[PDB]
RNA sequence: GCCUACCC
RNA sequence: GGUAGGCUUUUCAA
């Protein structure tokens, strides 16, 4: 009996013909929220991946899980555990339509806590289209009227329109009625324009006009000094400036001052190139100190993935799609690579013995989140995270055989990246870890395997490998399968309480692994 | 092959 | 359509 055969009825065949279990729908929801379905997986095409995921979603609703889904969606977004928003917003959209009315009413109810910025809403509304009314009109209206005039003003000027949707269309389609003078002004500004509003017009309301005026002013003035001035006075950001100003060193030195974190993160390369982040500079020193402030990273909801993508591209001196070059600053590379570990919800060590196994087979070459990072690299990063928290941990890599582990606990993130480079390839034997462990008489209480569960060699089933391990070593060893995709497969036996299914790249992954290690 | 802003 | 920034995919002051 090997992986080519089913252990029991419950099991189903992979994408390779070998047998595994089907991840619980709830768990697949999490996989989906974190990885989405762009580019699909190594075996499943993008389109069918989304279809497989859409099916599981509806299945949950069918089964009553309607409100648990929204609650989970609501929680992942607020806690910022998912790199990108599309999957969450698409999920909240499907729920916003499902048969259940409990779920639907819960979906629109959570819209303002999930759609924090215009883009989020625009993407939500567009999804509803790919799939107005009382609920919709109400939800959109509440999004604006519950805000503070002065805040809405920034929101609507920072994000005038995204993906084909403007606040002008939303305001009109929802037939909103400004809850106060401040909001009517902003609304009039949006639908009718500055002139109309300027022509039509409290201390609080004046503040709102002032601002709107500022935003209009920084687009007519030729004087750079005045631009810089307004930026200082009204905290105007990049989106507020005419793109011709974005070539001025002094504009950015003024823009960097209190630049939001994602903005700062996505423009590290450009600022270095324009000498705004010159070597040894105060500015650079400032940047590093901000990127490594866990609280602000947390406040700005900087996901570790975004850090990884920026680090990879930043040290490359040049972009992937971009077309500018810069001498990568070593202080920044050390600050980003440091920030990576602070972006995850950190936890107190348990002290247990962990065996961390990275699936490095050919399939792990598959690209994640439509980025330039592959599952191999991401799995290794997640691995480094768990290894720097629980010191008693031995890392190992595998494909269809045990391979010398290319990385170490003391390596900087970009060294672990290129090392996974030279080694990703081969077939998949997901039982090797447990098997290796027994053979080297290596003790462990927890096994964490970072895989896509597409095991395919004629060797015993990983679940079988774990049992043989328990019996042989006399340890109740548990097994945590950290998923690297949104496929619906798992080498984890649902009937074994010592086997858990978690998602890779959930900034909250650390807490789940802990709760499980500690029998919670 | 894509995102924005400005003019038209 | 013309022009200009950027692509670390859409820039979460939070
Ligand atoms: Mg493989």
């Amino acid at each position: 009996m090997d992986q080519t055969q089913p252990l029991n009825e419950k099991q189903v065949p992979n994408s390779e013909g070998c047998y595994v279990w089907q991840v619980s729908d709830m768990n697949r929801l999490r996989r989906f929220l974190c990885f989405g379905s762009e580019g699909g997986t190594y075996y499943i095409e993008e389109k069918k991946l989304g279809q497989e995921n859409a099916e599981a979603l509806l299945r949950l609703i069918e089964d009553g899980k309607g409100c648990e889904v929204v609650q989970e969606i609501k929680t992942f977004s607020q806690e910022g555990r998912a790199a990108k928003q599309e999957p969450t917003l698409f999920a909240l959209a499907v729920c916003s339509q499902c048969s259940d009315i409990k779920t639907k009413q819960a979906a629109f109810r959570a819209v303002p806590e999930v759609c924090r910025i215009p883009t989020h809403l625009f993407t939500f509304i567009q999804f509803k289209k790919d799939l107005w009314g009382r609920a919709l009109r109400k939800a959109v209206s509440d999004w604006y009227n519950t805000k503070d005039a002065l805040n809405l003003a920034m929101a609507v000027t920072k994000y005038k329109q995204r993906n084909g949707w403007s606040h002008k269309d939303l305001l009109r389609l929802s037939h909103i009625k400004p809850a106060n003078e401040g909001l009517t002004m902003v609304a009039k500004y949006v639908s009718k324009g500055w002139k109309e509003v300027q022509e039509a017009y409290s201390p609080e309301t004046e503040k709102v006009l002032k601002y709107l005026e500022a935003t209009e002013r920084v687009k007519r003035t030729k004087d750079e000094l005045e631009i810089i001035h307004l930026i200082d006075e009204y905290r105007l950001v990049r989106e507020h400036l005419l793109t011709i100003h974005l070539k001025s060193k002094e504009i950015w030195k003024s823009l960097l001052q209190d630049m939001p974190l994602t903005a700062l993160l996505r423009n590290l390369g450009k600022m270095t190139a324009d000498s705004v982040l010159a070597p040894a500079s105060s500015e650079v020193s400032s940047v590093c100190e901000r990127l490594t402030n866990e609280k602000l990273l947390k406040k700005a909801r900087i996901h570790p993935f975004h850090i990884l993508v920026a680090l990879e591209t930043y040290k490359k001196g040049h972009g992937n799609r971009g077309k500018l070059r810069w001498i990568p600053d070593t202080s920044i590379v050390e600050a980003l690579d440091n920030a990576f570990y602070k972006s995850f919800k950190l936890v107190e060590p348990t002290g247990k013995r962990f065996l961390l196994a990275i699936d490095v087979s050919a399939s792990m070459n598959q690209r994640v989140l439509g980025s330039i990072l592959n599952a191999s690299v991401v799995a290794a990063a997640m691995c480094m995270l768990v290894a720097r928290t629980e010191k008693d941990s031995h890392m190992v890599a595998f494909s269809d055989e045990m391979l010398p582990c290319p990385i170490t606990v003391n390596m900087l993130l970009h060294e672990v990246v290129e090392k996974m480079s030279d080694i990703t390839m081969g077939s998949t034997d997901c039982a090797l870890p447990m098997l290796w462990a027994q053979k080297t008489n290596t003790a462990a209480d927890i096994f964490i395997v970072f895989t896509d569960c597409e095991t395919n060699v004629e060797d015993v089933h990983p679940a079988t490998a774990l049992k043989q391990y328990r019996e042989k070593m006399g340890i109740p060893a548990k097994l945590i399968v950290c998923a690297m995709t949104s496929n619906g497969f798992s080498i984890a036996d649902p009937d074994d309480r010592g086997m858990l299914d978690i998602c890779g790249f959930d900034s909250g992954a650390l807490d789940v692994i802990r709760n499980f290690t500690l029998d919670l």
